[PDB]
C-alpha cells in the first residue's frame, strides 16, 4: 500500500514537532494540501499553509513557502520522504526537511529529520 | 534579490552539476517547469523532469519526483534557497536539497548543497 494506494484521497499527518499536514494525492501523482507548523521557536505556527509537491512509487517532495497573507516568515521549506509501514499497521512518511530564510546577515538554511504519522478518521 | 520580480517570466538556471531548470513563476508567486539531471553518479540524466513549488520574496522551494515516462529513478529530490545577488549584478539561487529513494537495503535519504546560476537567453 506505497503512495499509489492515496489516488484522490485527503490523508492527515503529523510530526514529531506537533506539526500537523493534510495532502490530497491525485491519480497523476500530484499532492496539494495544507501544512500547519507547531514545531516551537518558529514562526507562523497554528495558521495551515499551501503546500504542494509530487508522490511516485515510495517517495514523496513537497514544499511550503511561509507567507499566506495572514503570517509571513520571509522563508520556505521543502520535504523529501519515503512511506515506510510500522510494526502493526500504521505508516510513515521519513524526511529530511531544507529551511532558506532571508535576515540582516543575509539568507540562511536550516536543515532536519521529519518522520509524519499518519492519523486515522 | 526577488522572485516576485520574476512573474510572468520563463528563466534558465544552472548548478555546478551542469543540471539546468527552466522556472514559470505566475503572479501568484507558483513555481513550475523542467529539470534536467546531470549530476555524475547518479539516474535519470539529459531527460526533462516536471518540477513545482513556489516562491515568495527571496526565498523558494521546489520538487522534482524522478518518473517522467522515460526514466523512473524511483526517487524524490525537493530543494529550498535563497536569492543572492552577485559582483556584476548577477542572481544565484543557494539551495539545500534532499533526496529520499528507496534502495535494497529500504529507505535512504541523502543531502548537499546547489547553486543555481541565471543564464539569459
Ligand atoms: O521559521 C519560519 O520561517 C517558519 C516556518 C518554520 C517551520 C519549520 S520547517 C522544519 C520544522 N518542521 C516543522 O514542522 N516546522 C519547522
Ligand atoms: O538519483 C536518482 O534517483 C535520480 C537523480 C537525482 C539527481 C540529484 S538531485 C540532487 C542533485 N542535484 C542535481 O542537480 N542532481 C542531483
Amino acid at each position: 500500500t506505497d503512495f499509489d494506494s492515496l489516488s484522490g484521497t485527503s490523508t492527515t499527518w503529523v510530526n514529531e514537532l506537533g506539526s500537523v499536514m493534510t495532502i490530497d494525492v491525485d491519480r497523476k501523482g500530484g499532492v496539494t494540501g495544507y501544512y500547519v507548523n507547531n514545531a516551537p521557536g518558529t514562526g507562523c505556527r497554528g495558521l495551515p499553509y499551501d503546500l504542494s509537491g509530487h508522490a511516485h512509487g515510495s517517495t514523496i517532495a513537497f514544499s511550503v513557502v511561509w507567507s499566506n497573507g495572514i503570517a509571513d516568515c520571509r522563508s520556505a521549506t521543502s520535504w523529501a520522504g519515503y512511506a515506510r509501514k510500522t510494526f502493526g499497521g500504521g505508516v510513515q512518511i521519513v524526511t529530511q526537511w531544507s529551511l532558506a530564510f532571508v535576515g540582516k546577515a543575509g539568507g540562511k538554511i536550516e536543515t532536519g529529520q521529519n518522520v509524519f504519522t499518519y492519523q486515522a478518521a
